[PDB]
């Protein structure tokens, strides 16, 4: 689940960072025309003022291209950090399901084990306590049954 | 006019940077204040002073820097105290057939 | 310490926004700098 959880996080990773990449290519670009209007206003209602006006549109437009590159960098370190934080849990996971089974103990814990969705990944430690208070109840109960038969043996 | 606007790039990517640690702090402050509130809603039950000496003299106390690692040790002590159940249990159940 | 923490890391936000702000601020500035420039440049 972190394994699938970390190619998808890498798919939106990389598609933040073309965006904010496209972004940063577009407001550059707007400082070049922001450079070229400047340029004008002094190599020609006059050709002056309205490269003026030219000019006053380009820094607007260089203005807000900022502001919308400032939010791309938020979305592109928000999933840089999410991915961080998927690639240790899944380390984590790893390590833990790398202990292996056979297949009669595969076949006894899917039997009372569920596979656990994406959706629940990061709450998947309460549900493995869930199940070991099932399994703990019962074995508690057991124990109990032998000490009658103990009793009543003796 | 060059030199002025080589140097505005620098302080837009570090503009950029410092939005980074002002979401990265807000982040953990927010996720901080969750934890709270979830740690409240059982702190509300409270403990009568004698619950709360027999918890010291057998819990220790949590730090700041324990925080994250609060559940190892509560497990540690859960661990701890259903082996001691286990072990007087078997014991009690032991005199059982002595009784008997 | 969930209150503790949270304690720190308000102070913590707070001196980070206010890096944040100083350094739009600073942006800023060096636009008007620009700016100058671009108007001394006008005059000559």
């Amino acid at each position: 689940l972190w394994r699938e959880k970390i190619n998808l996080l890498n798919a939106r990773l990389a598609e933040a960072q073309t965006s904010e990449e496209q972004l940063q290519s577009q407001l550059d670009l707007q400082k070049k025309v922001v450079s070229d209007c400047m340029q004008r206003y002094l190599q020609v209602d006059s050709d002056a003022s309205v490269a003026k006006a030219k000019l006053d549109e380009a820094q607007t437009i260089e203005s807000e291209l900022d502001k919308q590159l400032r939010a791309a960098n938020k979305v592109t370190n928000v999933l840089d950090t999410e991915l961080t934080l998927a690639r240790a849990a899944e380390r984590k996971a790893q390590q833990t399901a790398q202990q292996g089974m056979k297949e009669e103990e595969r076949e006894l814990c899917a039997s009372h084990f569920p596979v656990v969705t994406l959706e629940q990944l990061p709450d998947i430690r309460d549900l493995e306590r869930q199940h070991e208070r099932g399994i703990q109840h019962e074995i508690e109960r057991v124990k109990a049954e032998l000490h009658r038969l103990n009793i009543e043996l003796t």
